[PDB]
Parts: C-alpha cells; structure tokens; sequence
C-alpha cells in the first residue's frame, strides 16, 4: 500500500503517482493520476469513524455532493473504501483536480473587474442551485471556492450545511456558532441560528468585498468583535431595523453603542465598478429580511453580461443524534454505488 509522509494513502490500482497537497480540514489530500480517465485528480483521505461529529459531517457532505449536479459545485467522481463495514476505517473521496482556490488567489493575485464579475456570477449561479434544493451552505468563504486553470469556479465543503428552517431561526443574544467568523452575518451574533438563505448571501457579499481589495472586509478576532467590525462600516442600524430585533439583550447592546455613520463603499473601494458596489450594498444589508436574494442578485445590472436564467439551473430533488455506529452504516450505504460491479 502506497505511503505519503509515512501514512497509508491506498487508492490503487486505479489511482497512482501520488503528490501531497495538504493536511486538509481533517484528513490528507493528494493529487494522483486516474489511470481510467487519463487525467490528474484530487483525493482526500477521511478517517471519521471514532467520533459522531466527524461521522455526521462526512455523511452530510457525501449525501449532498452526490445528490447535487451543477457546473459550479464540486462533484464526487469516485469513493474508495473497504468492501465491508468491519474493514472500513478510512474513506477516500475523489474529485476533479482544482489547481487553486479563491483564498490562495487573493493572497497573491490582483483580480481584474472582469474576473471579479465572472467569479461572482459563478458563485451565485452555484448558490442559486444550492438554495433551490432548500439547502444552506453556511460556510462560504474564499478557501471553499475552488478554481482550476481556466478559472472555472466550484463551491465545496458542505460540512456545516443544513436544510433551511426559517421558522426556527430565532435565538438569544451571543449564541455560540461554528461557521467561519469573518463571513458571519450580523444577525448570528444578535438573534439568528443561521437557518435562513440570507446567511449565505452575507458571506457572498464579504467575498465580493474581499475580491475588490484582496483583504477581508470584517476581520473579527473574537465572537462579538465580528459584529462590531460590521457596524463600523455599515454604521448604526436604523430604528426600523432595531424594531425588527425583539430580543432585549440584542437590541439594548446595539442601543448602547455610540452613533456611527456609514463608511461609503466608494471610499473603501475607489477603483470598484459602481454597479459592483450597488450589488455589494444589497448583499451587505444589516437587516436579513431586506438583504437581496440569490436570484435577485443574478438579475442585478452588475451581472448583466452573464445573466441567463435559463442557463442557471435549479435542483430537481430538493432536500427535506444518530450514534456513530449507525452513521458508519449509513456512510457505507451512501458510498456503495462506487464499488465494483455496476
């Protein structure tokens, strides 16, 4: 069995000539030569079975990626695992090799307005599909937007995804949250569990801002700091927006802050296309009920050269506490289609 950094990475005989990429979110990633399709691919080794949280996230990711089929969403090409539950200790997920990601690109490359426009279009087209499936991604950020050498953009990492549940979105002030801090919507810190589509649009708006300047717009260092970054640019919420926040601790926190005026986008982003900044404003709207929706964003004048709703498909099959032993069996079942025979 082939080794990579002295750990087993046994994908053969189909996958050979391995090169290390990284130590992943949790699990090692290599490129490898696919000897069937005659192209290099990406492979991630996952070893989740001792922990119910890792079983849950792995199962969730696999079920979603296998159900989805869209040019702006990473697909699963193959899944390698043992023929029996008892022998199954790792799972290998095979994807198209994506040479970079928006995180890497932003650390080194100035993006043209044409690239920003194209990347935003692709993000929203993929997101239209995800949301049409009643799914929230909940961890959109540059490193979760993969790109290949022709700049095809594919959303990945559905580990924190959920079925949308607006009727159970409410919670109290300072309720703990798991998704990446810099791309969290203001309401997460105030009164939201992140079970509405508007959570994802905020993250997209953060990404657009980042594309414009190569720097995160709201780099908070700790839970409440993230909200305070947001308010520093958007300015104090209006009375009407505060009236929407019934929770007293959340509303009173916002009323305790000194009045702060809006920082105009065109001062933050003096080289930006004016239509890009109009769309940015609408995605980075404090009130989630007033925030633009994905399909509305696609129809925005900024994207008019790409907008084509007939070429922006929706999902055919929208989605509607298990011990790790049951989750292992479900992962075994979910990966069965890739085993030799059919």
């Amino acid at each position: 069995p082939e080794m990579v950094r002295g750990q087993v990475f046994d994908v053969g005989p189909r996958y050979t000539n391995l090169s290390y990429i990284g130590e992943g979110a949790y699990g090692m990633v290599c490129s490898a030569y696919d000897n069937v399709n005659k192209v290099r691919v990406a492979i991630k080794k996952i070893s989740p079975f001792e922990h119910q949280t890792y079983c849950q996230r792995t199962l969730r990711e696999i079920k979603i990626l296998l159900r989805f089929r869209h040019e702006n969403i990473i697909g699963i090409n193959d899944i390698i695992r043992a023929p029996t539950i008892e022998q199954m200790k790792d799972v290998y997920i095979v994807q198209d090799l994506m040479e970079t990601d928006l995180y890497k690109l932003l650390k080194t490359q100035h993006l043209s307005n044409d690239h920003i426009c194209y990347f935003l279009y692709q993000i929203l087209r993929g997101l239209k599909y995800i949301h049409s499936a009643n799914v929230l991604h909940r961890d959109l950020k540059p490193s979760n937007l993969l790109l290949n050498t022709t700049c095809d953009l594919k959303i990945c990492d559905f580990g924190l995804a959920r079925v949308a549940d607006p009727d159970h979105d409410h919670t109290g002030f300072l309720t703990e949250y798991v998704a990446t801090r810099w791309y969290r919507a203001p309401e997460i810190m105030l009164n939201s569990k992140g079970y509405t589509k508007s959570i994802d649009i905020w993250s997209v708006g953060c990404i657009l801002a980042e594309m414009l300047s190569n720097r995160p717009i709201f780099p908070g260092k700790h839970y409440l700091d993230q909200l305070n970054h947001i308010l520093g640019i958007l300015g104090s919420p209006s009375q009407e927006d505060l009236n929407c926040i019934i929770n007293l601790k959340a509303r009173n926190y916002l009323l305790s802050l000194p009045h702060k005026n809006k920082v105009p986008w065109n001062r933050l982003f003096p080289n930006a296309d004016s239509k890009a900044l109009d769309l940015l404003d609408k995605m980075l709207t404090f009130n989630p009920h007033k925030r633009i929706e994905v399909e509305q964003a696609l129809a925005h004048p900024y994207l008019e050269q790409y907008y084509d709703p007939s070429d922006e498909p929706i999902a055919e099959a929208p989605f509607k506490d298990l011990p790790k032993e049951k989750l292992k069996e479900l992962i075994f079942e979910e990966t069965a289609r890739f085993q030799p025979g059919y």
